[PDB]
C-alpha cells in the first residue's frame, strides 16, 4: 500500500517516485519547551535551544516514569536525546542533594548494532556527561579481563552479540547487577538472523527482574515498521504510558524516495545500466541542482570502480566542467591539499571533486574526506556502509547504487538488510540547510516492491529465534536460569516468538493441534523439550524426559562461553582423539557447521589451487570441495597471503572472524578430557591465527610497534629465541648486526611474558603428592601491550606428556607483579603411583602470547613415600554394652535415656573404665567420643585422691561448649567437683588450677601455666590429661597444641608419679605415631574406620569451572536451593559459606531463588506472627528480614544475643536453613539433616590468594549432618572448584592424614621455652624435640620434612641442622645470647617479654625499628600496627575505598601508605577508635579483633625501650591510655565523662572547665552560682549526671603521692573493683608503673596498686620520678 503516485516506465528503468508527507506538524500542539529542566540535567543539552516536537510525548514518560519504552521514529530524528531522558532519570533516582552519587552504585548499558554506532556514542555521551564524574568507555578487547577492567567503568555501549556473551559466561556477575538502565537502539534487527542474539537479552533480563524483583528499566529505540505493537508487548511496556509511533511526518528533514528498478534481464549488463543512471544522476544533483550527493556501495573496492567510472565517463561526453566549482578558492584546497597529504593512494584521483570511504583507509585520510565533504569541497563521494553508522554527515541526495551484497555466511549473494538502507537513507538531508532530501535507490526489478514495502511501513518484523533455538536454551540452562522443563518454557515466555506464535500461528507452522492451550502452554512445552533431546543427544545437556530435569554438562558450558554451535560440538566431541596432529586438527576446524553453506566455485577453482600449493600444512583429507578450501583460507590467513579474489577475501575474513571462538573452545574441549599433547597443540594454533603468525616466523611479529625491517632481518638469521633475553642495548643490536636498533628491540623482549618457577614436593601419602609452585615474574610491564593483567595456564604433565593430571589458570596483577616481592605461590595436589614415574612435568604458557612457555621437570629420584598404612581396628559387633555396666546408679543416672551404649563405646568401654593406661581412640565426628572421655573422668572420680584432671579442645568456642555441658551435669559427683575453664590471665587461672579438680584449658592457656612446672607444683599433681580433637595439633595454632602434649609427657617422665592420657580424635591415617607419642600400647590404640559412623553419610560432591570469586557464589546459591529442596525438603539444613560477609550476600540470594519459584518463606515453618516478637530484638536488620521469611545465618560478628535467638528458631522447626560462616563451624552446637558446603576456599590478605579448606574443616562442618531420615541415613553435599574435587573426594572416603608442622614454628616455640631456661644448649634443643610428635613421624614420612637420610644417622643431623638454623635465627633476630662455642646458649632480656604477652619473633625482631632513643608517639602507632598479629585479619575487596575516607580524617598519616595492607587497615582502625569514628559492622568486627591484641603488644614496646637507655617508652605509656579511653595524646581529658559530646566539651570550656579535676570541685550548689546556669547549657539529662558522678570518685584516681647504687622510698594511698571503660571488650584494673629519669641528658617499676602500698625503686644528681597509668588519662605525677 505506498502513498507514492508516479511510476515511470523506461527503456531499462522503472522510476517510482514518492512525495513526502509534510503536513502532520499542527493535529496537536507537541511544541515543547526549552531545556529548562531540574537544573542538575540541563548540562548535556548545550547546542539545543529546546527540545524537538519527538521529545515532547516522550519526556513525561522518559523522564518521570519508570515503565518500559518503545520508541519508533525516523532515523535523524533524535531518538539518542530521547535515550538521554531516560539516563537523566536514571542518575536523577542515584542522586543526593548535593548530588553524584557513588559511581559504583549503578551503570547504564547501551546496544547498538553496529562497532561504528557504539563508537560514535562514546564520544557522543563521553562529552555530554564528562561535565559529570561518570566514565563512558567501549567494551572492546577479547581478553578476558579487558572487558572485567571496562566494566568498572560507569556507562558503557556496546553490540548485542559481546554483551549477551558477557552474561553468558557470567565471569562478571556482580557488575551486571549494578546494571539498572538498558538501552537497545535499532531493535528492528529482530528481524535480522542476529535478531535471536537480541531476544537472548532482553528475555534473562526481564524474566529474572520480574522473578527477584529487581527492577531493570528497558528502553526501545526502532525504526517506523509493522507489528511495532509486538515488540511493545515483548519488551513489556504499557500501551498507555511508553509507547509512541510517528508516521514519516516527523522526519527532521522531508525525505523524497526515488525507486530505480532496472530491466530483469540480470546480467553485467544490468550492472551497466546501474552505472550510466548514476552517470545521469550525477549530472542532474550537483552539475545542475548545486548539491553534493554520496554514492553508497557494498564492496570496499566498488567504490573505487565507481567513482573512477563516473569521471571517466565525465571526462567522455565532455561534462566534467558541470559537476566541478571553478573558483581558485576551492580548486586550491582541494588539489595541493588533497593529494600530495594523505598516503591512499587511489584517491588521488579526488581532484575532480570525486571523494572515496571505505574501512580499508587510514582513519586520518576518512577524517580529511570527512572534513572536506563539509566545507562542501568534494561533490560526489562514493563510500560503503561504514559512514552511513555513527558519523553525522549529510547530504542532498544519497544514491544507493546496487542492491545485493554477498553474505559469507549464506556463501551465496543476498539482498540488503534493512537496517542498512534506512541509517544510509538517514543521511539524506541537511536539517538546516536543505529544504528536502532525495533518497534514491538502484536495484532490480524483481525486487522493487521489498523496498518500497520497507521505506513506508510495511515491511514487518519477524523472530529469527527458531533458527538459534537449541544454541540460546543451552545458554540459559548453563547459567542456570533453566533447571527443568517448567523454567525452559517459562523462559520462552519472554522471547520475541512467543509473542509471534499468538499472532496469526499459521505464519510460524504453530500446528492446528494447539487450539484448546491458554497461552501456548503445551507448545513451548513441546519446543523445550524436542529441544532439550538434541541437547542431550549431543551429550551438552543431562536432560531426564520424565522428571523434565536438565544439568549443563562441561561440554555445553564450553559451547555457550564460545559461541559454538550445538552441531558443532556435537562434531567436536566425536572428531578429536589424543593422538591428533596438525593436519588432522585443521580438518576438525573445517568440519565446522558455521561454514556449512560456504561452497567452492569454479570460478575461484584456478586460485584455490595456488592457495593450497604454498599453505605448509597438508591438506589430505579432502579435494577440491568445501571442506578443503575452508581449510586453505584459514593457513592462508596465517600465511598472509594476498588474495585477488573478492568472493574468496569475503569467505576467508568469514572463516578467519570464527576462527577465534572454535580454537579456543577445542582447547577447552581438550583440556578438560586431559589430552596435554593436544591441548598444548590447540592453544598454539589459537595464537597462529590470534597473532597471525606460524610458529616459526619471528616472534617479534607480536609487537605491534617493531618495524618490519627488523622482522624482515630477524627472519634470516638463525638465533634462537632463547639467545635474544638477559641483554642490553649495545649486546642486543650486536646479536641482530642493526646498532641502530639495540635500543628498540631490547626494550621489546624486555617486556615479553617470561617467568620463572620452582617447585617443592611433599607427600601425604603414597597414593598423593603435594606440590608447592613457585611463579617469580622476570618482565617489564607495558600497559599498551599488557593491560593491568596478564594471564597463564598451568599444565601437569606424566613424564610421558599423554595425561593432564593438574591445569588451572594462573593471572597475574599489575601491582603485585610490579612489587618489590613478587613470588606468587600456588598449592596443588597430583596423584602418583607405586612403581613410581622418572619425573613429571609443570609447564607456565602464556594464555594469549606466543613462544612464552617456562617448563620445569619434577623428579623423583629423591623423593621417599610415607609407610604404608595399616588397616583400622576391626569395628568389633559386640553386645550392646548397658548403662548398668558402670557400677553405681549415679554414674548411670548420667545417662537417663539410654539403655546400652554405642558400638564405640562399648568397645573402647575396656580400657577407658577399668584400666589406666594411656588410650586413643579415634572415630569420625558425632560418633560419640566426648563419653569417652567421661569414661576416663569417671573411673578417676571413684579413686581417693584430689587428682586434678585437665581437659583440652583446640579452639576456646570448644572448651565454651564444653564447660556448659560437663559443668551442669558433673558437677554433682561424688561431693563436691569444681570444674573451672581458664581465663587466659595467669594469675587468676592458676589459682582456678589450684581450686579446681578438672581443668578446662586452651593448648596455649595450659601453656603458660606449665611453662613453669618445676616452679607450680600443682602442675604435677595432675593425674588425668585429655586432649580432645588432638588430630588439630596439624592446624591453625596446632604447634602449640603439640608442644603442650609433648611436654605434659615430659612432666611424667621426669616426675615419677603417674598420669594418663586419653585422646580424643577423628578417623586418622597414621595412628601408630599419635599413639605411640602418647605412650599408649598396641591394644589401646582404637582408629575406627571413618565410615564407623551412627548415621550414615550419604555425601554428593558438585564441581565447578568457574574462576571468579563472588561469581561462583551467586552460581551456588541456586544448586543450594536445589540441593535443600529436593534431598531435605523436610529437615533441617546447614549452609556452610567461606567469608562471614558473604553469609548475608548468598542468604539474600536463596531468599531470591525462593521468591523465584512463587514460594517466598518457603523455609518458614511458623506463622510470621509468631516471630514477630523476634525479629524487632534482632540486632543485624539483614538477618531480621532474613529470619522473617524464613533463612538464618550466623557468623563471627553476630551478636551474643544474635545467635541465641537464631539457635531458638533453628532447634524450634521456626526456620529450617543456617547459613553459618566457616569460622563458626566448631562453635556451631547446631545439628541438620543436609550439610551442604559452599566451595572450598577463603581469601588470605597476607597470602594474597585464596587459600583451601583445610581437611579438618570439611570433615568438622558435615559432622553436623546427624538427623537421618526415614532410612536412617544422613545427606551432604559439598561443591567445589572442580580441580579440588579429586582432592577432597580421596580425604573424605579415606581417613585422615596428621602432619605436624612444628618444625616450621621453632623460633616461636623456642621462645617460650628458653626463657623459662628449660632449654639452654644446643643438645638441650635435641633432646627437646625428641618429646613431640614430628620427631616420631621424620622417620615415618621424610620427605614431607625435608629428611633425605631416614636412619638414625640422618635423623640426628637433620634435627642438627634444624636447631642451628633456628638458634641462628634467634641470634640474626638479637633475641638470644652466645654460640658455637659452648653449646650452651641463653635467652636475652627482651626474649622474656616475647613470651611474657606471648607476642611473635618477627614482630619482635622488627620493633628493633624503633631503636631511636625518644622516638615519637607518632613513631610508636605505626609500629605497634605493624604486627604479625594484625596480619590475620580478613580483607574484603569493597572495603578498600572506605578505608581511604577514614585515612584523611586522622592527624597521624603514614609514608608510603599501602592501600591493600592490613596494616595499614589497623593504622587507620586503630585511629578510627581513637576519634570515636562509626564504622560499618563488618570493619568494626576487624576494630575488635585489633583491641583485643594492642593492649598486650603495647605494655609489651613499653618495657622493650625501658631496657635500653631510651625514655620514649613515657610516650607508650600516655599512648596505652589512649586505647582504653579512645582520646588522642593531646585532648580535653573530659572526653573520658559519658556522655560528654563534643559539643558538651567546648560548652564546659566555655565556662573555665581545663581538667575533671579542676571540674568537679567547681560544679556543686555551693561554691559557683553558674550551677543552675550550666545544667540548662549542658543538656544532660538526671540520669547521665549520676553516671559522671559515680565515675569521678570510684573510676578516677584521688590520692596523691609522697616520696621520701641509689635507692628511694614510695608512699601510696588511696580513698577500686574495676576499670570501668565502655570503649573496650575485656578489662583490667589500673596498674600504675614507676620510672626514675631526667629530661636533658633509667629504672623503671610496675606494679598494681591498692589502698596504701609501700614500694621501693632506684657527680650530683636531682632526679624526677615518674607515676603513670595504663587505663584512665590525666593523673601523671612527676616530681623532681
Amino acid at each position: 500500500m505506498p502513498e507514492g503516485t508516479t511510476k515511470r516506465v523506461f527503456k531499462g528503468y522503472e522510476e517510482i517516485h514518492v512525495p513526502p508527507p509534510k503536513k502532520r506538524s499542527d493535529p496537536t500542539d507537541q511544541n515543547i519547551p526549552v531545556t529548562e529542566l531540574p537544573e542538575w540535567a540541563r548540562i548535556p543539552f548545550n547546542t539545543t535551544k529546546t527540545l524537538n516536537k519527538i521529545q515532547s510525548k516522550c519526556f513525561p514518560t522518559a523522564f518521570l516514569d519508570d515503565g518500559n519504552m518503545l520508541v519508533c521514529a525516523p532515523t535523524g530524528s533524535g531518538k539518542t536525546n530521547v535515550a538521554m531522558l531516560t539516563m537523566l532519570r536514571e542518575i536523577g533516582k542515584n542522586r543526593n542533594e548535593k548530588g553524584e552519587i557513588d559511581l559504583d552504585a549503578f551503570k547504564i548499558v547501551y546496544i547498538a548494532p553496529l562497532k561504528a554506532l557504539v563508537q560514535e556514542q562514546v564520544g557522543n555521551f563521553g562529552k555530554r556527561l564528562e561535565p559529570y564524574g561518570i566514565k563512558v568507555s567501549e567494551l572492546t578487547g577479547d581478553r578476558q579481563l579487558t572487558k572485567q577492567q571496562i566494566s568498572e567503568t560507569q556507562v558503557i555501549v556496546t553490540t548485542p552479540e559481546k554483551w549477551d556473551v558477557i552474561t553468558r559466561k557470567a565471569t562478571d556477575i556482580s557488575y551486571t547487577n549494578l546494571v539498572r538502565l538498558i538501552i537497545i537502539d535499532e531493535i528492528h534487527l529482530l528481524h535480522d538472523d542476529r535478531g535471536p542474539v537480541l531476544e537472548s537479552i532482553v528475555s534473562r533480563t526481564i524474566r529474572r527482574t520480574e522473578q527477584t524483583g529487581e527492577p531493570v528499566r528497558i528502553i526501545g529505540l526502532s525504526a517506523t515498521l509493522p507489528n511495532y505493537r509486538d515488540v511493545a508487548s515483548f519488551l513489556r511496556v504499557d500501551f498507555e504510558k511508553g509507547l509512541f509511533y510517528f508516521d514519516g511526518s516527523y522526519r527532521p528533514c522531508p525525505l523524497r524516495q526515488e525507486f530505480i528498478g532496472v530491466t530483469d534481464k540480470k546480467a553485467i549488463k544490468q550492472l551497466k545500466t546501474m552505472n550510466d543512471i548514476t552517470y545521469q544522476k550525477v549530472l542532474e544533483h550537483v552539475g545542475q541542482n548545486r548539491n553534493q550527493m554520496l554514492i553508497f556501495v557494498h564492496s570496499r573496492k566498488e567504490t573505487a570502480k565507481t567513482a573512477k567510472y563516473i569521471r571517466d565517463k565525465a571526462l567522455e561526453m565532455d561534462t566534467i566542467n558541470q559537476i566541478l566549482k571553478h573558483d581558485a578558492g576551492t580548486r586550491e584546497v582541494l588539489q595541493e591539499a588533497a593529494s600530495s597529504v594523505n598516503n591512499t593512494d587511489l584517491k588521488d584521483l579526488l581532484p575532480y571533486g570525486f571523494g572515496i570511504h571505505h574501512a580499508g583507509m587510514s582513519r586520518a585520510d576518512r577524517t580529511d574526506v570527512e572534513d572536506l565533504f563539509a566545507s562542501g569541497h568534494i561533490q560526489v563521494l562514493v563510500c560503503t556502509a561504514t559512514l552511513a553508522w555513527g558519523v553525522n554527515l549529510p547530504a542532498h541526495t544519497v544514491i544507493i547504487k546496487g542492491t545485493q551484497v554477498y553474505s559469507p555466511e549464506k556463501g551465496s549473494w543476498v539482498e540488503l538488510s534493512p537496517q542498512d538502507v534506512l541509517q544510509m537513507l538517514g543521511r539524506a538531508g541537511r536539517p538546516q540547510y536543505d529544504t528536502y532530501g532525495e533518497g534514491i535507490i538502484i536495484t532490480t526489478q524483481g525486487e522493487i516492491p521489498y523496498y518500497l514495502s520497507l521505506l513506508n511501513q510495511q515491511l514487518p518484523i519477524e523472530s529469527q529465534l527458531v533458527s538459534k533455538l537449541v544454541d540460546s536454551l543451552n545458554a540459559e540452562i548453563v547459567l542456570g536460569n533453566v533447571r527443568n522443563r517448567d523454567e525452559g518454557v517459562e523462559w520462552l515466555g519472554y522471547t520475541y516468538l512467543f509473542v509471534r506464535m499468538l499472532r496469526s500461528p499459521g505464519l510460524y507452522s504453530v500446528g492446528a493441534e494447539y487450539e484448546d492451550d491458554v497461552a501456548l502452554e503445551q507448545k513451548r512445552v513441546d519446543l523445550i523439550h524436542s529441544a532439550a533431546m538434541v541437547l542431550k543427544k549431543s551429550n551438552l545437556i543431562k536432560y531426564d524426559e520424565k522428571t523434565g530435569k536438565m544439568q549443563a554438562t562441561e561440554l555445553g558450558r564450553i559451547a555457550s562461553h564460545y559461541y559454538i554451535s550445538h552441531e558443532s560440538m556435537d562434531t567436536y566431541n566425536k572428531l578429536i582423539h589424543p593422538a591428533m596432529n596438525d593436519v588432522e586438527l585443521f580438518r576438525v576446524f573445517a568440519q565446522s557447521g558455521e561454514f556449512k553453506y560456504i561452497p567452492v566455485r569454479q570460478e575461484e577453482k584456478l586460485e584455490l589451487a595456488k592457495l593450497l600449493a604454498r599453505v605448509p600444512i597438508p591438506v589430505k583429507e579432502s579435494i577440491e570441495e568445501p571442506t578443503a578450501k575452508i581449510n586453505v583460507l584459514l593457513q592462508a590467513y596465517i600465511s598472509r597471503l594476498k588474495l585477488e579474489g573478492l568472493a574468496l577475501m569475503a569467505d576467508m575474513v568469514y572463516v578467519t572472524q570464527s576462527a577465534g571462538r572454535i580454537l579456543r573452545a577445542i582447547f577447552e574441549i581438550c583440556l578438560k578430557k586431559g589430552w596435554a599433547s593436544v591441548a598444548k597443540l590447540a592453544l598454539n594454533m589459537c595464537k597462529m591465527a590470534e597473532k597471525r603468525m606460524w610458529p616459526t616466523m619471528s616472534p617479534l611479529r607480536q609487537y605491534p610497534t617493531c618495524p618490519a625491517e627488523i622482522i624482515k632481518k630477524a627472519e634470516r638469521m638463525d638465533v634462537p629465541w632463547s639467545s635474544y633475553f638477559d641483554l642490553d642495548p649495545p649486546r642486543m643490536g650486536e646479536l641482530l648486526g642493526m646498532p641502530k636498533a639495540g635500543k628498540t628491540v631490547c626494550a621489546l623482549v624486555s617486556k615479553f611474558p617470561r617467568v620463572e618457577i620452582q617447585g617443592n614436593v611433599q607427600p601425604m601419602t603414597r597414593s598423593m603428592l603435594r606440590i608447592e609452585l613457585t611463579i617469580t615474574p622476570n618482565f617489564q610491564w607495558d600497559v599498551e601491550l599488557h593491560g593491568v593483567t596478564e594471564s597463564f595456564w598451568i599444565l601437569v604433565e606424566d613424564c610421558d606428556g599423554e595425561e593432564i593430571l593438574f591445569h588451572d589458570v594462573f593471572i597475574l596483577r599489575k601491582d603485585l607483579a610490579e612489587a618489590e616481592e613478587n613470588e606468587h605461590t600456588v598449592e596443588f595436589t597430583v596423584p602418583i603411583s607405586e612403581p613410581m614415574p622418572p619425573n613429571y612435568f609443570i609447564s607456565v604458557i602464556s594464555d594469549r602470547w606466543m613462544h612464552s612457555e617456562t617448563r620445569m621437570p619434577v623428579s623423583f629420584q629423591k623423593l621417599i613415600l610415607p609407610e604404608r598404612f595399616p588397616p583400622h581396628t576391626e569395628l568389633l559387633d559386640l553386645q550392646p554394652l548397658p548403662v548398668s555396666a558402670l557400677k553405681a546408679k549415679d554414674y548411670a543416672a548420667l545417662y537417663p535415656n539410654w539403655q546400652q551404649f554405642n558400638k564405640i563405646q562399648t568397645q573402647t568401654f575396656n580400657s577407658l573404665y577399668n584400666t589406666d593406661n594411656n588410650v586413643l581412640v579415634a572415630a569420625p565426628t558425632g560418633s560419640g567420643k566426648t563419653v569417652c572421655a567421661e569414661f576416663a573422668l569417671l573411673r578417676h572420680w571413684a579413686k581417693k585422691d584430689a587428682g586434678r584432671a585437665v581437659y583440652i579442645a583446640p579452639f576456646q568456642e570448644l572448651v565454651d561448649l564444653r564447660f556448659q555441658d560437663w559443668q551442669k551435669r558433673l558437677s554433682h559427683l561424688r561431693g563436691g567437683k569444681e570444674i573451672v575453664k581458664l581465663t587466659g590471665e595467669t594469675t587468676t587461672d592458676l589459682k582456678l588450677l589450684e581450686q579446681g579438680d578438672l581443668i578446662l584449658a586452651t593448648p596455649l592457656q595450659w601453656d603458660v601455666l606449665s611453662r613453669q612446672w618445676k616452679r607450680r607444683k600443682n602442675v604435677q599433681t595432675v593425674e588425668l590429661f585429655i586432649a580432645d580433637d588432638l588430630h588439630m595439633l596439624g592446624g591453625q595454632m596446632g604447634y602449640i597444641y603439640e608442644i603442650v602434649v609433648s611436654r605434659m609427657h615430659f612432666i611424667r617422665t621426669q616426675t615419677e608419679l603417674p598420669m594418663r592420657i586419653v585422646g580424643l580424635s577423628v578417623s586418622l591415617a597414621n595412628a601408630r605415631d599419635i599413639g605411640e607419642w602418647i605412650d599408649a600400647k598396641k591394644h589401646d590404640i582404637y582408629n575406627f574406620s571413618p565410615h564407623v559412623r551412627p548415621v550414615p553419610l550419604e555425601l554428593h560432591i558438585q564441581s565447578y569451572t568457574i574462576p571468579h570469586f563472588p561469581s561462583l557464589m551467586l552460581a551456588m546459591a541456586k544448586p543450594t536451593y536445589l540441593a535443600i529442596t529436593q534431598l531435605s525438603p523436610d529437615q533441617p539444613a546447614i549452609v556452610f559459606v567461606p567469608s562471614r560477609k558473604q553469609t548475608r550476600a548468598t542468604a539474600r540470594d536463596l531468599l531470591t531463588a525462593c521468591l523465584a519459584d512463587d514460594d517466598e518463606d518457603r523455609f518458614l515453618h511458623v506463622e510470621v506472627d509468631q516471630i514477630r516478637k523476634l525479629l524487632d530484638h534482632v540486632q543485624e536488620e539483614a538477618l531480621a528480614e532474613a529470619l522473617s521469611h524464613g533463612v538464618g545465618y550466623y557468623h563471627e560478628a553476630l551478636s551474643q544475643s544474635d545467635k541465641r535467638i537464631v539457635k531458638h528458631l533453628y532447634n524450634n522447626g521456626a526456620i529450617q536453613v543456617l547459613i553459618a560462616s566457616r569460622d563458626v563451624c566448631w562453635e556451631l552446637d547446631f545439628t541438620a539433616h543436609l550439610v551442604v558446603v559452599m566451595g572450598t576456599q577463603f581469601f588470605e590478605g597476607k597470602e594474597h590468594r585464596y587459600i583451601d579448606y583445610p581437611l579438618s574443616e570439611v570433615l568438622q562442618m558435615f559432622g553436623k549432618a546427624l538427623q537421618p531420615s526415614k532410612d536412617g541415613r544422613s545427606r551432604g553435599v559439598l561443591m567445589l572448584p572442580a580441580v579440588k574435587r579429586e582432592y577432597y573426594k580421596k580425604f573424605l572416603n579415606e581417613a585422615l592424614p596428621v602432619e605436624s608442622h612444628l618444625h616450621n614454628f621453632l623460633p616461636d616455640a623456642f621462645v617460650t621455652e628458653i626463657s623459662t631456661k628449660m632449654i639452654e644448649s644446643g643438645e638441650d634443643a635435641i633432646n627437646w624435640a625428641t618429646f613431640t610428635y614430628f620427631y616420631r613421624r621424620l622417620l615415618a614420612n621424610p620427605s614431607y620434612y625435608g629428611l633425605q637420610d631416614p636412619t638414625h644417622d640422618g635423623l640426628s643431623q637433620y634435627l642438627s641442622d634444624l636447631v642451628e638454623t633456628t638458634l641462628k635465627q634467634l641470634s640474626d633476630a638479637r633475641i638470644i645470647e652466645m654460640d658455637e662455642d659452648e653449646g650452651t646458649v641463653a635467652p636475652l632480656n627482651a626474649a622474656m617479654i616475647a613470651a611474657y604477652y606471648n607476642i611473635s619473633y618477627m614482630t619482635m625482631e622488627m620493633f628493633l625499628l624503633s631503636l631511636s632513643h625518644k622516638s615519637k608517639l607518632r613513631t610508636i602507632l605505626e609500629i605497634v600496627t605493624a604486627a604479625t598479629e594484625f596480619e590475620s585479619i580478613q580483607t574484603r575487596r569493597h572495603e578498600e575505598g572506605i578505608l581511604k575516607r577514614i585515612y584523611d580524617h586522622v592527624p597521624v598519616k603514614m609514608n608510603n601508605p599501602v592501600w591493600d595492607s592490613a596494616h595499614f587497615k589497623a593504622f587507620v582502625l586503630v585511629q578510627a577508635h581513637f576519634s570515636r569514628m562509626n564504622l560499618p559492622i563488618d570493619l568494626a568486627k576487624d576494630q575488635e579483633v585489633i583491641l583485643q591484641k594492642i593492649l598486650s603488644l603495647l605494655s609489651a614496646i613499653v618495657d622493650i625501650l625501658s631496657s635500653e637507655g631510651h625514655l620514649n617508652a613515657l610516650n607508650a605509656m600516655e599512648m596505652s591510655q589512649m586505647v582504653v579511653q579512645a582520646m588522642w595524646d593531646r585532648d580535653s581529658p573530659l572526653k573520658q565523662i559519658p556522655n560528654f559530646t563534643p559539643e558538651v566539651v567546648k560548652v564546659a570550656n566555655k565556662y573555665g572547665i581545663n581538667d575533671i579535676f579542676d571540674f568537679m570541685e567547681q560544679m556543686n550548689p555551693e561554691e559557683n552560682p553558674n550551677y543552675a546556669s550550666l545544667v540548662k547549657d549542658l543538656g544532660l539529662t538526671q540520669a547521665q549526671l549520676a553516671q559522671a558522678a559515680n565515675f569521678t570518685n570510684n573510676k578516677y584516681p584521688d590520692i596523691t603521692l609522697e616520696f621520701e647504687p641509689a635507692y628511694l622510698k614510695i608512699h601510696i594511698e588511696r580513698e577500686d573493683p574495676t576499670v570501668h571503660a565502655p570503649f573496650y571488650p575485656g578489662k583490667k584494673s589500673e596498674n600504675w608503673w614507676l620510672v626514675v629519669g631526667e629530661e636533658s641528658t633509667l629504672a623503671i617499676k610496675r606494679v598494681t596498686v591498692g589502698k596504701e602500698l609501700n614500694v621501693k625503686l632506684e657527680g650530683k644528681h636531682d632526679l624526677k620520678l615518674f607515676l603513670m597509668s595504663d587505663s584512665y588519662v590525666g593523673v601523671d605525677q612527676d616530681p623532681s
